[PDB]
């Protein structure tokens, strides 16, 4: 279990150990029916398919789907998910959030430098790269190319050597040695891109693609500007990150990454990039052009596993890492502003649209505060962060429900929002411009669709509520919930 | 099965038979112990339990728990509430519907009178009367008493004989012969009481419980002021509901139900009543004097079998009879009216605090519109309706989604509502008076809680979408879906 966090082929072996994989031997074709398979993985909540035989792929060559998609029991439904942290099977979204946080504070650890590793097992160098080769799919029908990286992260380095930045974004096959991929300007990526540009030079560049579970994760996280992701990887998995380096261009990356593609990102060359199937759960119909990545050389162990992440509605990997990611960061931003949050979660079934944010009703009456005043504070400090640039809506509940079960949030939202005191819009703040729902005078503006949906009733600002839970939790005393606990199978009722 | 429809002794036996009873022998107390265990099934989603060892309860009564809640089996989860209307395990919330649908345009079958039935087993007169020998429980903590009324209805009858009203509403126990609770002057008890109350008169009552399961759903459903709910139950399933006479008010009453009580709706007399655990999940501080309910006499059943109902937190029947029968409603009000709408939906995650509307976006274009005008059409609509007065919360979307799947509802919220333009308060439209979320200034106006979502996009009403759902079957082609559901085994999915 501790080793699946820093070894992906261990894994894969420690998923099918679990019963939480399936090896399809069938020959698949790449060409949509990955795809279609994967996408009911995730909505029938199965196993992760291991692929075999892609149909005219580099033989031996294997695809991952739904590497952190999630189980249909529910006692142990985050499994894959927990597994990318070295997590036991019934860790659910607290479990790992508080693992996340405890490694933010933990003094990093550098990666350690290996003059060889499995990566190198097999290397492609100038006219030998044919990313054709591999099984690269076609993820939905209506795609505007074959996705190469969907579940691989970015590694590139400031000019002056002091921020090592790995993060996840897509990359879509343009030729035999050339991808092209969004660099939004607000991510790590788009910044670090940026000081090269500022040099007159285009960025050197890596892609490590099956990579460590946990440095997968991390490449995820929305972890503060400057924040080299490899030292908070050693800090959560308490040793370091072995890493090796480039073939081309003098990066470090992980020393047995599946794959590993390296080149440099132009300049101003750009191909017309999508649309893909994305984490808000739609298929856009119009590509964008993008910038290339050209790929000089590339290298992968023997029998190369490329995982993917077939993007779509709730919940794939866009939720279960990249929410759950932005949750944990979300909650230390909160805290750290010293607001009442014990909590953040982004609902997956809201497709990382909203955040929901358990307020600690304890602490809320020495605020003398009310809903629009605390609403706009939640809304200048969270959307003020990298993670919370991310997300446009949040809501604010009380700490009585929790907030990871939608089922209670529902109940939240339809019980304690007011139509006419508790849906404060924040027109004037920036957006994260993929947000499904904005319109075009959103767009010319770059603002329009940030929201605070309150759920605290106004006596909560004062201490009070108005009414208790009539729920078996609530309604009864600790000694009769005890009883009935305790009775519960001899009452009859056994498992149920 | 359809047995079950029509009879709540052969229902339990049935549940019994389909895996879905728990027969609790351990010995209970109504006094809280019969609410928290009920509590803890609806929330499980456990089977319902009989219970038949209350202590200091007449020999022989039983009380019976959860009678629709959920069942944790997926596949199966609504068969307990699919019973009352004699559909089989696999049915869901758009099967019920299309079956309350049906027997909306269908006519009338009228009760048949009987003479005898087995209700008047037992008969208690006058001082025989006591209502604290049965299993009364104490359902939540904080109640302001014990309630005998919790899955029964009213019985009572216009002055003229033309309208026959069966309705379910709380009664709490106040003395060996008195019960009392709410006759809100919207719903049909009060309506009928304040006919009564015109001619200077208390109003002739009687309630059922343990009636016909199908007439217990009829008396949980919103129908048009002017319908009686027993010819709507005939034709619900096909036959009529047999009926006999109260022994002391000429009311017609169910033959098989387990336990009738008669008397009368005092006219001026209260007694301080609740609070109650209530469908929108809380448990308020304070009662509210309410009329008293005279209990002359009372018929059982041999063994009769006392249902409850733990109200609060959902999924319990306020949510999946109250919530589906006023979503059955709500669609007919709704196609009536000529709305594009093909399937209502009371979400019972939503407390019977929202209806989601299904939107057929094949209508939608032709209407012209845009979403704040078609947003206060639907308000109009859909408040002005005895129905739509109980839920105060609209959200409108696409048919492209599943109303009956709050996941598919959410995805819908998060994505399509825009903060600036999709968010319709209408304040000055009267509320349904037990929303929890009200303030002062709400009940001093008698408005301010309604609203409507809006996750139509704004293309969508000139015909447009602008984006595909990806998904399984939305991101790929009929063909491809037709072979990986063909393979699944092949590929090792077992
Ligand atoms: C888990 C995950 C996160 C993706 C993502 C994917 C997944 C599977 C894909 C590949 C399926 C779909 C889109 N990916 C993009 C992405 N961010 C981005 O800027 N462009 C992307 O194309 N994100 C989010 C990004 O990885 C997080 O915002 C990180 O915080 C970025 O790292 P940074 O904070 O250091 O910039
Ligand atoms: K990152
Ligand atoms: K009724
Ligand atoms: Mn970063
Ligand atoms: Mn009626």
């Amino acid at each position: 279990m501790n080793r699946s966090a820093l070894d992906f082929r261990h894994f894969v072996d420690h998923l099918r150990r679990q019963g939480d994989l399936v090896d399809v031997h069938t020959e698949v074709d790449a060409n949509l029916e990955i795809g279609a398979i994967t996408r009911r993985v995730y909505e029938r909540r199965a196993p992760a398919p291991l692929f075999h035989n892609i149909r005219d792929s580099l033989p031996g060559a294997r695809v991952l789907g739904a590497p952190a998609g999630l189980r249909a029991d529910r006692a142990r439904a985050h499994s894959r998910l927990a597994l990318h942290f070295g997590l036991p099977e019934h860790s659910g979204p607290r479990d790992i959030v508080a693992m996340l946080r405890a490694a933010m504070r933990a003094e990093p650890i550098a990666p350690r430098r290996l003059e060889r590793g499995p990566v190198q097992e097999n290397v492609w160098l100038g006219e030998q790269v044919d990313l054709t080769r591999f099984p690269v799919p076609l993820l939905h029908e209506q795609d505007g190319g074959r996705y190469f990286g969907t579940y691989g992260f970015h590694v590139v380095q400031t000019p002056d050597g002091s921020w090592d930045s790995w993060s996840v974004g897509r990359l879509m096959l343009v030729d035999r040695n050339t991808l092209a991929g969004p660099t939004i300007p607000t991510q790590h990526i788009g910044i670090i891109r940026e000081q090269w540009r500022r040099l007159g030079k285009p960025t050197p560049w890596a892609m490590a693609l099956g990579a460590p579970p946990a440095a997968l994760a991390a490449a995820g996280m929305p972890l503060p500007e400057g924040v080299s992701e490899a030292g908070y990887v050693g800090a959560l998995v308490g040793e370091p990150v072995e890493v090796v380096r480039t073939q081309t261009n003098g990066l470090w990356v992980p020393a047995n990454t599946e794959i590993v593609l390296e080149g440099e990102i132009s300049l101003d060359e750009t191909a017309l990039e999508g649309p893909m199937g994305e984490y808000h759960g739609y298929s856009f119909p119009i590509g964008k052009p993008q910038p290339l990545f050209h790929v000089h050389a590339l290298s992968f162990r023997d029998q190369p596993i490329l995982p993917i992440c077939v993007a779509g509605t709730p919940p794939e990997e866009n939720h279960t890492i990249w929410g759950t990611m932005i949750s944990a960061q979300l909650l230390d931003v909160a805290q750290n502003a010293g607001l009442p949050v014990d909590m953040v979660w982004c609902s997956y079934e809201a497709a990382t649209c909203w955040a929901v944010l358990s307020i600690d009703v304890q602490r809320l009456a020495a605020l003398g505060t009310d809903a629009a005043a605390f609403a706009a504070r939640v809304a200048e400090t969270v959307f003020g962060s990298h993670a919370g640039h991310l997300v446009p809506k949040l809501i604010l509940v009380g700490n009585d429900i929790d907030v990871t079960e939608i089922d209670q949030v529902v109940w939240a939202l339809a019980t304690r929002a007011h139509p006419l005191h508790d849906h404060f819009a924040f027109p004037q703040i920036r957006d994260f411009p993929m947000v499904p729902y904005l319109d075009a005078e959103d767009k010319a503006r770059g603002s329009g669709g940030r929201l605070v949906i309150n759920c605290l009733y106004p006596e909560q600002f004062a201490g009070q509520m108005r009414a208790a839970t009539a729920s078996f939790r609530h309604a009864y005393p600790t000694a009769l919930r005890r009883r009935v606990e305790e009775r519960w199978s001899d009452y009859g009722f056994g498992d149920a």
